[PDB]
């Protein structure tokens, strides 16, 4: 229950689940993780290590060099004693009709990650631990329920609430561009990031944008002194290391919300959680001999309620991940109260379960949307639902209805039967959903 400040080998005994909240300067990846891994190899424990991103996974692979650790960059079925993969890869593996190894040790890094695949992985793991099959270590500086937006750092951080631009500006924010150092700017969305980055670029700044779809390749560009701003969504809350001296934090996020069980809207921008604010601020103050890092933030914090879609989507995943004796994993208890749904409420019959996973893995659809289409009895290749919805579900592209040529040869207005705002959030999202609706892409 209570987080612990340092690793101790008793945490590796079955039924133990520990939240490890390491102090600044502890060297989690380079010092603590190899100690845990060596002790795991020592006691012949089948172990998996779960990184939030491929960037962190690559950092772990380096830190663990010379140890028998196998890094699985993709969710392909495999079947030397320590596996390494991303949270998302792990959950994708759980969905395959192949049993995942009987790991007796799970190590999850940046275990505060609130994406549905991470929530689902935490529920599966905590269930395996509760059943005496394994031990688990959840590593995070911001465990569930944290209310401290201003935790300790290696060096003191100068915190100041300011007006943070939410749109492009032409004047009135000279403190933004008068800065001569490096700034990480957290924005609530890709579209907002696009508008802010363009404005900084117009002002002569060298900007790198980061988001979930681009993160691995664009994060590489940060590894040099060749930039003035990183403009990033919340994805950089999950262990992204920057050499910066300032964070500009909107303190805002978008929240996917299922309205009346009929549609998903992206509500907000609204205040971030305390954990998110702490992690954003946590990009700086990291050098104990470099004072003066600055955290400029645009508003207050607020805690999630039950209307956030990711926890329902995690239950949709876990209901369709088998265990022995037909068992269904529960959410990790600190998060279980974020949904009203019970284990099994979303468990689909075999053929519709298969379509559900196809829409997610092949179709790149959000979990909620994939579930609506699968549970309606629609097969994966039937794209008619993308066009026969209410006019109220028309997706707009440049202030006119978006239009798609189907592989059958008709031009159709994009009007999905179920509307999930995430498929048309940004240009990259829409482009993908358009290719999906065109029946062109079976991936
Ligand atoms: N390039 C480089 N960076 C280091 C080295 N040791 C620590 N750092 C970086 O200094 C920062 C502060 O270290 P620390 O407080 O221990 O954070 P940490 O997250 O536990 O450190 P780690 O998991 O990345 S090893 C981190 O960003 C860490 O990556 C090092 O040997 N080389
Ligand atoms: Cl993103």
């Amino acid at each position: 229950e209570t987080p612990v400040e340092c690793f101790e080998p008793s945490m590796l005994k079955k039924k133990q689940l520990t939240v490890l909240d390491l102090h600044p300067g502890a060297g989690k990846t380079r010092r603590v993780l190899p100690e845990i891994v060596r002790e795991a190899i020592k006691t012949r424990l089948r172990t998996v290590i779960l990184a939030p991103t491929r960037v962190v996974a690559a950092e772990m692979e380096e830190a663990l060099r010379g140890l028998p650790v196998r890094y699985m960059t993709t969710a392909v079925n495999v079947t030397e004693i320590v596996d390494l993969m991303c949270h998302a890869t792990f959950t994708s593996r759980l969905l395959q009709p192949i049993r995942v190894p009987n790991y007796n040790l799970y190590i999850m890094d940046e275990a505060h990650f609130t994406d549905p695949s991470s929530i689902a992985a935490r529920g599966y793991i905590s269930t395996r631990v509760e059943m005496g099959e394994a031990a688990a270590i959840f590593m995070t500086a911001t465990p569930p329920g944290t209310r401290d937006a201003f935790p300790d750092s290696n060096s003191p951080i100068m915190d100041t609430e300011v007006e943070v631009p939410e749109r492009a500006w032409s004047s009135g924010f000279d403190w933004v561009t008068d800065h001569s150092g490096k700034t990480v700017w957290f924005v609530p969305s890709v579209r907002n990031g696009n508008e802010i980055a363009a404005c900084l670029t117009k002002a002569g700044k060298r900007v790198i944008q980061l988001s979930r779809k681009t993160f691995e390749t664009e994060f590489q560009k940060t590894k040099h002194q060749e930039w003035d701003f990183v403009v990033t969504t919340d994805i950089s809350e999950m262990g992204a290391n920057f050499k910066a001296d300032r964070v500009i934090d909107s303190r805002r996020c978008l929240k996917p919300v299922i309205l009346d069980g009929e549609r998903v809207i992206l509500a907000g921008p609204m205040p971030v959680t305390h954990a998110s604010a702490a992690q954003r601020r946590g990009r700086i103050g990291r050098n104990p001999n470099k004072p003066g890092d600055e955290y400029l933030y645009g508003g207050g914090c607020a805690e999630t309620d039950e209307d956030h879609a990711h926890w329902l989507e995690a239950r949709m995943l876990l209901d369709n991940i088998y265990l022995q004796d037909g068992l269904i994993a529960s959410l990790y208890r600190p998060e279980a109260d974020k949904v009203a749904a019970i284990e099994g409420e979303f468990k689909l019959r075999t053929e519709q379960r298969k379509t559900f996973v196809e829409l997610m893995k092949r179709g790149d659809l959000p979990v909620w949307l994939a579930y609506q289409v699968a549970s309606a009895g629609i097969t994966y290749t039937d794209r008619r639902w993308c066009f026969d919805g209410t006019t109220n579900n028309t997706i707009m592209e440049d202030s006119v209805p978006a239009e798609v040529w189907t592989r059958h040869g008709e031009k159709r207005v994009l009007k999905p039967r179920w509307m999930d705002a995430r498929v048309c959030s940004d240009h990259a999202a829409l482009k993908s959903f358009k290719e999906f609706a065109a029946g062109k892409r079976a991936a």
